[PDB]
Formats: structure tokens, C-alpha cells, sequence
């Protein structure tokens, strides 16, 4: 039983942009917000959307969705020195993540692997 | 001997499915799925049919054949478990991993087929 | 340590189309351009777009993105006899790939698996 689950999510950026007009306090952890403070405009919108999509994708990979087991603030998406997104949450599994965002959409995928 | 036999992804414009809906469903949805579709309306029915189409198509790409003589729409059933997680049921010796998502205008599905040996 | 990495990419087709109207020579290898040479209109655009995205998604799977270790011309995406996309590049890993394209968007994903 190597793959524990997979999850994908697609988000319309304008939906996030609208929700941004305290939404970020609900989606992004303290560390993520400190990164977001240095972003603006479309970049901030796509960053928030990317994180949302990553966390949701991850919650689908576990099979529960955002809820009592896993919510937004239990997860932190960090970018490594190369810019590669790393998902940090308490779990026995290996989390593989990827994100992409065009001008109007963001997508994220997660593959959970047994350790 | 790869543990992953194949992967598949599909993106579908919801307005295209909505037009096709305006019988299309009898071709894409099995009987259990249509019974589930019966209780849906408007955007929900459209996104539901779209997600099924995409899950099935994505699965067929994971097998590497696409929808055709080996695999077609009616050989596959996508049911949601009690938590809402989509489960793909078809005759195969492999483990099927699936995920679906649908915004207001797009639906996306992905499949990863894993070897059970 | 089964999966070495995964990569996803979404591209707006009209963006690639604008870049087309030089560019293909930067994104497509010789073999790939000989295929593209027989395509036109939206089919050529989606084709190039799916290649861009496949190659970009592969580079994310590697964890470096397009750059000094992996660039577009180091990678060739072929279609087998059934139409399935096969990613050909220098690596010790098994490359799993998929592409999809609607009227307005192309998406590609990659899962890299370790051989051992
Ligand atoms: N000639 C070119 N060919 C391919 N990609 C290009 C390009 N010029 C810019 N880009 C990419 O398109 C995006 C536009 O960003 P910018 O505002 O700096 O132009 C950037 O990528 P990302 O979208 O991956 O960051 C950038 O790398
Ligand atoms: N038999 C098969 N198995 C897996 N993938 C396939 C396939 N035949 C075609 N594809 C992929 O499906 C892509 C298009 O998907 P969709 O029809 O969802 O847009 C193709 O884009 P290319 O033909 O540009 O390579 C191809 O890469
Ligand atoms: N607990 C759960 N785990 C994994 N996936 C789930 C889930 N609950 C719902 N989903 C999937 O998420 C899809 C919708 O994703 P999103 O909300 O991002 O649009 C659902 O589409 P269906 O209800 O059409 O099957 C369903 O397949
Ligand atoms: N304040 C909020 N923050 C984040 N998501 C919200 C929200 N209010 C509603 N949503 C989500 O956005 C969608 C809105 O649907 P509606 O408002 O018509 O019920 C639902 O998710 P899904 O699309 O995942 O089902 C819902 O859970
Ligand atoms: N070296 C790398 N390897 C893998 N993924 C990377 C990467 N550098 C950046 N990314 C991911 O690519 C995303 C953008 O994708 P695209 O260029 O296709 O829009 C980034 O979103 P964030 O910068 O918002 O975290 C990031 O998570
Ligand atoms: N009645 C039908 N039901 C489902 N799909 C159909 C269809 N008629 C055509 N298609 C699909 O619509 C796409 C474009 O149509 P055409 O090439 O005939 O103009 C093709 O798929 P792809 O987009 O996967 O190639 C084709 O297979
Ligand atoms: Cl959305
Ligand atoms: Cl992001
Ligand atoms: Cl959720
Ligand atoms: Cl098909
Ligand atoms: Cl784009
Ligand atoms: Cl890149
Ligand atoms: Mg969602
Ligand atoms: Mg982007
Ligand atoms: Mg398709
Ligand atoms: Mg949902
Ligand atoms: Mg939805
Ligand atoms: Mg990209
Ligand atoms: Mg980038
Ligand atoms: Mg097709
Ligand atoms: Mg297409």
C-alpha cells in the first residue's frame, strides 16, 4: 500500500481576490502571512490561492477534506531555496506537492506516500 | 518493475458539458450514477457529469489507451464514499487513485494507477 | 522512497498562441518540430502548449524548474501508437506523464518514480 491517496484542486483567482476584500488569517498560518506581507497585487492573490488549493488538495488526499481532522492552519506550505513548494503538517506520510498558477487559475496536486 | 502503471489527467470546460446535456447521460453515466444524478439540478448536475466524464477519461489515459475498445464510459463507476471522496470502480487488477475538482467553469480529474504487485 | 517528485502545470492557450505569432525553436526539439510542422491553428497551439507544460511540470517534479540542470531542449515528448505521451530525457528515474487540453487551457502532470 504505497500511495495513501491523491488530491487535486482548481481555484478561480478572482474568487480569491474577492474573498481578500479576515480571510488570510483563516487560510495562511503566521509564517505564511509573514511571507504574504511582502507580496502585492496579483502575486499576493495567486500566492493565497496556491496555498488554499494545496491545503485542500492535501485534505482530499487524506480522504476527509477540510474539517475536524485537517484544516488550513494545521498546514504550512513553504518554498525551498529553489522555489519548490514543501507541505509541512503532522502526518506519518510523505507529502508530495506541486502548484501552478496562470493569470486566472491556480491548481495544486498532492500525492501521499506511505513511510 | 514500476509500482505506478500509469497516470492520467483531464480538464473539461463545464459550458461544453452543459451544451452536450442540452441521451448524453445514458452514454456517460452508468445506472447507479444516473440515479445519483437524478437528485441534482443546475450547475450541480453539470459539474457532476463533468467530473465523471473527466474521471473516466483521466482513468483511460492512465491505462494508456483512452476511451475505446478496452475501456469505455459504462465500464466505469465513480461513487463518493461517506466523506464525499470519489471512488472509481472498474474491472482491473490495479489500485485506482482518483481526485476531482470543479470551479465555476472548469472540472479537473486525475488518476494514478498503482500495481497491486 | 518510491516517488522522487511530482509536477503540475496549467497554461493559458492564448498566451502560447501570442508567443507563436523563434519561439518554437526554443521549446521544441527537432523531432517535436517535425511533428508540429504538420499541425495548424488551434491544434498547433495546443500541441506546443502541452509540450511546454509537460516539460515545465517535469522540471518541477525534479524540483529545479527550467534552468541549468533541465531545459526544454533536453526533453522530448513523443506520442506512442495509441497517442499516449512519453517523456524522453536523461534521467535514472521512471517518468510518468499526462496531458489534457480544452479550448482555452492546457494541463500536464508528472510523477517521477525511482527505479529501485
Ligand atoms: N521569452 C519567454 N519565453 C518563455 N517564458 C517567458 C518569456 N518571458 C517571460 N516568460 C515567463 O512568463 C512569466 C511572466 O512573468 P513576468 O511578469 O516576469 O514577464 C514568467 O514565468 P512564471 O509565470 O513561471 O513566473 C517568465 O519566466
Ligand atoms: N491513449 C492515450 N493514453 C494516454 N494519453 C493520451 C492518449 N491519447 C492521447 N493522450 C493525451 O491526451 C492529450 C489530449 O487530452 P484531451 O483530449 O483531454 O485534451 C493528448 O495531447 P497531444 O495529442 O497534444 O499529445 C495526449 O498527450
Ligand atoms: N472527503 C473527500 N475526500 C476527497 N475528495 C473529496 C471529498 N469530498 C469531496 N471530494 C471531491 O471533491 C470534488 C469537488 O472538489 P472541489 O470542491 O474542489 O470542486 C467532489 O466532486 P463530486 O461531488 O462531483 O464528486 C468530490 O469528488
Ligand atoms: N468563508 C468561506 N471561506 C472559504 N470557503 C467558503 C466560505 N464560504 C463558503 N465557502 C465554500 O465555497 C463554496 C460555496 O458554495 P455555496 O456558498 O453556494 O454553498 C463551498 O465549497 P465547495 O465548492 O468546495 O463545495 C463552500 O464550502
Ligand atoms: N524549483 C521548483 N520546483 C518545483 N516547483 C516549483 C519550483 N519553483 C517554483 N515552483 C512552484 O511553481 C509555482 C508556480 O507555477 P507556475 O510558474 O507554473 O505558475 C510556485 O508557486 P508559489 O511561488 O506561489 O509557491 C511554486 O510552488
Ligand atoms: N458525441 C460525443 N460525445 C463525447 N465526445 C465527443 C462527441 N463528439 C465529439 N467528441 C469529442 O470532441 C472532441 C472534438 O471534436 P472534433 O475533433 O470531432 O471536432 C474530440 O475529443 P478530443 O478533444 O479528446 O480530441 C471528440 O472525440
Ligand atoms: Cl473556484
Ligand atoms: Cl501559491
Ligand atoms: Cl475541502
Ligand atoms: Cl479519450
Ligand atoms: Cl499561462
Ligand atoms: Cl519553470
Ligand atoms: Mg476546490
Ligand atoms: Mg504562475
Ligand atoms: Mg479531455
Ligand atoms: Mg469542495
Ligand atoms: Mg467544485
Ligand atoms: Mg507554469
Ligand atoms: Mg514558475
Ligand atoms: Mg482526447
Ligand atoms: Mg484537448
Amino acid at each position: 500500500a504505497m500511495i495513501v491517496g491523491i488530491g487535486i484542486d482548481i481555484i478561480e483567482l478572482n474568487r480569491i481576490e474577492k474573498m481578500l476584500d479576515k480571510f488570510m488569517e483563516r487560510i495562511l498560518t503566521e509564517n505564511e502571512r509573514n511571507v504574504a506581507k511582502g507580496l502585492k497585487g496579483s502575486r499576493l492573490t495567486e500566492f493565497v490561492a496556491g496555498r488554499f488549493a494545496a491545503k485542500e488538495a492535501y485534505s482530499k488526499a487524506v480522504g476527509t477534506g477540510i474539517g475536524k481532522e485537517v484544516s488550513f492552519l494545521d498546514i504550512e506550505v513553504r518554498n525551498d531555496d529553489r522555489g519548490k513548494p514543501i507541505l509541512i503538517t503532522s502526518t506519518e506520510h510523505i507529502v508530495h506537492l506541486s502548484i501552478s498558477h496562470s493569470k486566472e487559475f491556480a491548481v495544486a496536486q498532492v500525492v501521499l506516500e506511505s513511510s
